[PDB]
């Protein structure tokens, strides 16, 4: 058998649904709205490097830094500042830099196979969730992937009774992947009181909590407010594993800046956990890229840049709210059948519109690129495309 | 059982031996030579951001670029230019499938995973050189390879390739095994096959229908010429081998911290390239979604811009030459001190390292005297200065005589 014959037999894999549709949207001719990937655009619909990031790039260049290898764990000042934005002592936690949020979810999922039997232990995702959760957790070796009830499309709200039921029905010592805020795709989060109840269930059932924190800042417009869940779980004594991204809230999508952190009381065990994290990193990519981490560190740590960043993120969230309102008002003007309050009540970057698969296909075929599940990036809208979206929905629904 | 009690059961792993000794070396006080990690240092022993890279940082900043996600496969202009330096502007460039990776380590890991979709990784041997980069073993294991093997390669008695043993092991392997080959600048020994040995190795890989996986982390350092250093990969391509290749820009461009690499396959069947790419992307997406852009953008600018490109090649050639001057300095001093034994390997070995031949106890000695080579006798010759070359030749001379 020749190598060519072996390669002949390789099994193709389907394209990533989201990235492929973004490609289609980017390639489309004529008036259009590319509303696929949750990336922020400005008032004119332009890609938007943050002003604080522009400043940071110059400040970094002026430092005449070298390009020597980071430690396997990454750039420590970045790790330290990043963990502080989520939790508000660093001796209680063990953390490394990761290839953004995705890399954190992967490394965490892998790490967890050292403490749970991933051949049989259920790992739970929300219904619905970020599609890549399935693929990441499966690649990390999880054979038993389950769901918890979360969203109820008929009422555009949480099916909280169902979620609780599923948490309690799970065998003791299961892993639950929770969105820390700005649930993707639904834009509906537990209330603070619901979070309290969820923490008590996780404790009572001895479940492992794994937070995915990709949009801190975008639920409320405030980083502090949006960290409510992770901080509550910490106060409760939960051994929180958390995957953090700076892609969306700092707009460093291309630079892949994230962390993975675990809360754990015992100092010796924290060292042991760090040694496993490092072995997993070393055997995949040796050490992480510095540029994203260095940009983020300088913004988080410089007093002026840090204040400027928070105000910029707040303004970005406000612009999303104006877009929701522009879409909603137009749906009302056109008298589009159904209720549309979820457009203005959902938070984060998206609306999860509730259209049928055929209706979403219709939108896409009329150059309004929302997903087949009905998710629309509100942060990708301008005034003009906000009206186009509403008008296309109106046609799709009738 | 509480989650606190379950975490209690996690088992500690040993620290990375090379990154750990590098940390000790950097921490040590007094007259020292930190020769652990294979990272280039200048005439004064300082980290050396390349002049062309500094120029490229300004040109990128002036372009006022956004930070939107790259495609899963990465930045196509980088990828295209990067594979060109390995194969040249040739027919092979239309016959290949390539993605951006997290540097060379990322490419070795990704390639090792991809190969588990073409070969049975529970059974099929995957071969490493005796000895090799310490991280090869862990990378390949972690990708799912259960039968990791070695081929005879370095002979400490002759400071040379045991080429007869190498051929024997290539032939003794079952047909359709995987071989990881260092494209040039062998790590850790600095001993490469001659061009004539490479031609014989290609014939054996074709006869046995083995998969070749080149690890190409130092293109430029074996000779100071990118063209000369690409001989092995270019010969294998020309002779019809489906080369899988892991490329790094950490060393030849100094982009250690930015993690810029590629993984590429030459494929007989131009029509299965899409299928292979779909697998590569699936593996990437489930790990980190898409790669970091800054290193790829820097490297792309340097590769594609005519003036930067010419300037980079000059600069790399000058780096390679400084390494040679350090080897010659060590060697002339070993001759002068009439150190017992032969030392021509010092000047004949190429790339960043010397495998010096000292015993374990002799290397430990050197380490305790602040000459930080590895316990296997590996020395980063590119970390030397005139001054520390003499100190290395002297501490070697003390270690041979007294330990």
């Amino acid at each position: 058998m020749t190598t060519a014959e072996r390669w002949q037999k390789i099994q193709a894999q389907a394209p990533d649904v989201i990235f492929d549709l973004a490609k289609r949207a980017a390639a489309a001719k004529g008036p259009k709205a590319n509303l696929v990937i949750g990336a922020y655009r400005d008032e004119q619909g332009r890609p938007y490097p943050l002003r604080v990031v522009r400043k940071a790039e110059q400040l970094l260049l002026d430092m005449n830094l070298d390009y020597e290898y980071l430690p396997i764990s990454g750039y420590q000042p970045f790790i330290d500042e990043a963990v502080k934005i989520i939790y508000g002592e660093l001796e209680n936690l063990v953390a490394v830099q990761t290839l953004s949020g995705t890399g954190a979810v992967s490394l965490g999922a892998k790490l967890l196979t050292r403490v749970f039997d991933a051949e049989t232990t259920p790992i739970y995702l929300s219904d619905p969730t970020w599609p890549n959760h399935y693929g990441v957790v499966k690649a990390a070796g999880w054979k038993n992937i389950c769901t918890y009830a979360y969203y109820d499309p008929k009422t555009v709200s949480l099916n909280f009774e169902g979620m609780k039921k599923d948490i309690l029905a799970a065998p003791d010592g299961s892993v639950f992947i929770l969105h820390q805020c700005a649930h993707n795709p639904t834009g509906v989060d537990p209330s603070q009181e619901q979070w309290n109840e969820i923490a008590s269930l996780m404790l009572a059932k001895h479940h492992q909590v794994f937070f995915d924190s990709a949009y801190q800042g975008y639920a409320s417009g405030s980083l502090d407010t949006d960290a409510y869940a992770a901080r509550l779980f910490a106060r409760r004594g939960i051994e929180v594993l958390l995957a953090q991204s700076f892609s969306k809230n700092m707009g460093l999508y291309s630079e892949r800046a994230g962390t993975l952190s675990l809360l754990l009381k015992d100092k010796t065990k924290r060292a042991d956990v760090k040694s496993v994290m490092d072995s997993l990193i070393r055997e995949e990519y040796t050490c992480p890229p510095a540029h994203g981490a260095r940009l983020a560190h300088l913004i988080l740590s410089n007093n002026e840049l840090r204040k400027e960043w928070e105000a910029e993120l707040s303004a970005m969230a406000e612009r999303i709210r104006t877009m929701r309102r522009t879409v909603y008002d137009e749906l009302l003007r056109l008298q589009t059948p159904g209720s549309w309050e979820h457009v203005i009540n959902q938070i984060g970057m998206f609306s999860f519109l509730g259209l049928s698969k055929a209706q979403c296909e219709y939108c896409q075929n009329h150059n309004i690129f929302i997903t087949v599940s009905g998710r629309a990036n509100m942060a990708g809208l301008t005034h003009e495309t906000a009206l186009m979206l509403a008008q296309t929905i109106n046609d799709a629904v009738r």
